[PDB]
């Protein structure tokens, strides 16, 4: 979960790991 990063669809930042302000929601 992202919350304090930028990243893309909500989706991805539900799913993505939060890490040096972006979200990655990916492997």
């Amino acid at each position: 979960l992202c919350l304090s990063c930028r990243g893309g669809d909500y989706d991805c930042r539900v799913k993505g790991t939060c890490e040096n302000g972006k979200c990655v929601c990916g492997s």
